[PDB]
């Protein structure tokens, strides 16, 4: 339903992703600890979800952490950095050190979450996997931005971070 | 079903391992390149199927090697470790690394095989990943020796890396 690249080759991406003024879809995933977390757990706070393919690549671009920290600079924000890794390796993600609202969830045990994101790769070698995508919900989880990134190995625009 | 256990709690586990005398089901997982792999192309090998709740933790136990060191003794041996870590991740396997004929496979993408191979844990924290198990398959394909190891933290029995 959506079409992405990599590597110069063509790449699926079920549905599609959140439209602004869309009420957010809840969703569960978890943590660092092995525990669950939803959505609702963040009520009252504007939530910026960072989607990527794998945040373990062992690369630290500068790009990436300045995303990050654009995002959590805006008032009343929560991070919430998502991709298929076990949260065993999203330890290693060092894209957002310092950040304490900036919080790594595994979607590994919650595939629901990528088809009703619009976010799950359908196909090629990275299927399974989360394409490179940024959803932006507000305190009252109403979606107000959201950026489905054509090239995979590309990060979003930094106006992304800052929406509202 | 059946129960382990986690750190002394009781944990339950989909289906049943396969039991010795019994043919082994066939499975495809995903290798480091992010290839497909099957049981198949095994063929004519005896398969010793190394499974864990995870291969990334950060710590390396010394007894995981050896195991996988003594399982490659016996004559036409493969030792496929397989976890639901990403192929990323298990790039960083201590226990495989030196070792010839010591592969990682994952399954992210074919949660299935930890139904088949009755080693999903089904509660708890450590749900979605795999019991730690072991599961000797010979040259004929037929399950020879099988263990889920009681407590998930544990390493299995070494007469496991050496099982015909």
């Amino acid at each position: 339903s959506q079409t992405v690249h990599f590597q110069g080759n063509p790449v699926t991406v079920a549905n599609s992703i959140p439209q602004a003024g869309s009420k957010a879809q809840t969703f569960t995933l978890v943590a660092k600890d092995l525990s669950d977390v939803t959505l609702g757990q963040f009520a009252g706070k504007r939530k910026v979800l960072n989607i990527f393919p794998s945040i373990d690549t062992g690369v630290c671009a500068a790009s990436v952490r300045k995303f990050n920290q654009l995002a959590t600079e805006i008032d009343n924000t929560v991070v919430l950095c998502i991709s298929a890794d076990l949260p065993f390796a999203q330890s290693r993600f060092c894209g957002a050190e310092g950040l304490n609202n900036v919080i790594t969830l595994s979607t590994f045990r919650n595939a629901e979450f990528l088809q009703a994101y619009g976010v799950a790769i359908a196909d090629g070698p990275l299927k399974g996997l989360a394409a490179r995508a940024v959803v932006v919900i507000d305190e009252n989880d109403n979606v107000i931005f959201s950026q489905l990134v054509d090239e995979i190995t590309t990060e979003p625009d930094y106006e992304a971070a800052l929406a509202v």
